[PDB]
């Protein structure tokens, strides 16, 4: 219907605003673009799904999410990635640890927030309607 057509563009433009307020961070530039092949060309042979705010946005636009669940799963794909490619005890990798877990806990609270639940629950049973 219309009204399921405006649900998702209200989804769509609910996302795009928590993923600006996320790339602006200055902790979070590491994620902001696809890692480099050139600088790391060993990246992709550890990584089979790389995965940063980039390409969410991207996504946003493509209508690859119909619910906060599914852009959650991107989210939380960014901060596996890097503490799997960044495990060592050495400062480099601590830092980064630490702000991709910093990413992922900032995305949550800000939907904690700002998500009505009964707008999740709608996206929900039109998409299991499709
Ligand atoms: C997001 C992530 O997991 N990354 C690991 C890489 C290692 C290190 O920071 C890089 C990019 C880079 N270029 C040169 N050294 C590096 C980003």
């Amino acid at each position: 219907s219309m009204q399921e057509e405006d649900t998702f563009r209200e989804l769509r433009i609910f996302l795009r605003n928590v993923t600006h307020r996320l790339a602006i961070d200055k902790r979070f530039r590491v994620f902001t673009k696809p890692v480099d092949p050139d600088e790391v060309p060993d990246y992709r042979t550890v990584i089979k799904e790389p995965m940063d705010l980039s390409s969410v946005i991207s996504k946003i636009d493509l209508h690859k999410y119909l619910t906060v669940k599914d852009y959650l799963r991107d989210i939380d794909l960014i901060c596996s990635n890097a503490l799997e490619y960044n495990p060592d005890r050495d400062p480099g990798d601590r830092l980064i640890r630490h702000r991709a877990c910093a990413l992922r806990d900032t995305a949550y609270a800000i939907i904690k927030e700002e998500l009505d639940e009964d707008f999740e629950q709608l996206c929900e049973e039109i998409q299991e309607s499709r």
